[PDB]
């Protein structure tokens, strides 16, 4: 009634850029609205019911690392149009930011990794997303879990910013967008989840680090949506 969305340019330049450059972590709640976030949840639940997910441990393994299942979504597939819209919304924010996030020049991204922690106390041990300079500079995560209560269901993303006297507890709440630097500045872990936990991750590529990267689906650079 009295509420209005912030335009992407404003959110980007007045909040995301300052917050990232000071803290290396930035949370945006109510990113897309209830209607759209509910539609994303249905599409992700469809992918799961219909059996499109692959054990994350298979992807990462050579010791148990991660209890999640996953699938990569390009954005344009049948029953994935709203994930496509999500990805375009993320892209619009980054475009407005680009130039002003450290000295990175972002020239692309991965496809969307839709991930599912199927309850049963599953999670992801402490890790750095990009420890060996594979080109990914920013991790962007969108959560879609209605009425999530970490007291009961756990599933917290805990981030340990390198050499800071602080840490961050990020709850995977419905319609929350999360940005953090993908490198060693931000080791993090998904703590045990006791309900079904959904999340959609995209990583953004720095043009320079990417070009110099040494010889997965994490390695494909798509152009940003217009
Ligand atoms: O779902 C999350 O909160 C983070 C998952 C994660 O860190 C990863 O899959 O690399
Ligand atoms: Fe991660």
């Amino acid at each position: 009634g009295q509420t209005k969305p912030l335009p992407a340019l404003k959110l980007a330049l007045e909040y995301i850029v300052p917050c990232m450059n000071k803290h290396g972590i930035c949370v945006v709640d109510d990113f897309l609205g209830k209607e759209t976030g509910q539609q994303i949840g249905d599409e992700v639940r469809a992918l799961h019911d219909t059996g499109k997910f692959t054990d994350g441990q298979l992807v990462s393994q050579k010791k148990d690392i991660r209890g999640d299942k996953i699938t990569w979504i390009e954005g344009k597939e049948p029953g994935c149009e709203t994930i496509g819209l999500l990805m375009s919304s993320m892209d619009d924010l980054i475009r407005h930011c680009n130039g002003k996030l450290g000295s990175y020049k972002i020239n692309g991204r991965t496809k969307a990794m839709v991930a599912c922690y199927p309850g049963n106390g599953t999670g992801y041990v402490r890790h750095v997303d990009n420890p060996n300079g594979d080109g990914r500079c920013v991790t962007c995560i969108y959560y879609l879990n209605k009425d999530w209560d970490a007291k009961v269901s756990g599933g917290i993303l805990r981030i340990f910013p390198e050499g800071k006297a602080q840490f961050a507890d990020i709850e995977p709440k419905f319609d929350r967008l999360l940005f953090f630097w993908s490198d060693r500045r931000n080791p993090h872990e998904v703590q045990p989840a006791y309900a079904t936990r959904y999340a959609i991750t995209v990583w953004y590529f720095d043009a320079d680090e990417r070009a110099r990267a040494k010889v997965g689906e994490k390695g494909v650079r798509v152009e940003l949506n217009k």
